[PDB]
């Protein structure tokens, strides 16, 4: 889940 409850690089 990007942008979610932890940063994502991916996204």
């Amino acid at each position: 889940l990007g942008g979610g409850s932890v940063r994502f690089g991916p996204g």
